[PDB]
């Protein structure tokens, strides 16, 4: 039906909306690869704070990242959602391009 | 820095792809390519919103227009966002399919 179509779309730009975010794009990316700590993701992506923890803040509230502390350090991953499925899409198209052979 | 340039290039691509109505135009484009009237009946979208949020993913580069006899159809294009409107369609669109 046209309605649950409507339904559909408009969830998914919501999600692109909040996807729609240099920041959020290198970060989702980068935790493709695994779990990292605060400390590892501002090393890698080159972005420090207070932004770095405000977008991560972001993708935490979109369901899209949640935290792990198995002992002590707290590492940030991607959640098993239906969006995972979206990071790891705009991963094998765009983001793994970047990497060297 | 090539990563800040990818970075802010697809999220400029996903702010484009940001609204209900190109994403139902995107993902029926998927499927072929469909005159204005066709996708107004499919996706239920009349005047003036369904051919200005066209005009939009034109000027952006996503969809093109066809004409080789008469009838104006648009079509996806070959390029790189073609494959995001690709991964759009498998993991969202495509879910609305009846077996």
């Amino acid at each position: 039906t046209r309605e649950d179509m409507e339904k559909r779309a408009n969830e998914v730009a919501n999600l692109l909306k909040t996807l729609s975010h240099p920041v959020r794009l290198m970060l989702v990316c980068t935790l493709v690869e695994g779990e990292f700590s605060v400390g590892e993701l501002e090393q890698q992506i080159g972005i420090g704070q207070p932004t770095l923890s405000q977008q991560l803040g972001v993708l935490r509230e979109s369901g899209i990242v949640e935290t792990r502390r198995n002992i002590k350090q707290i590492f940030y991953r991607l959640t098993e959602a239906k969006a995972a499925q979206l990071v790891n899409a705009l991963y094998t198209i765009f983001c793994a391009q970047e990497k060297q052979a």
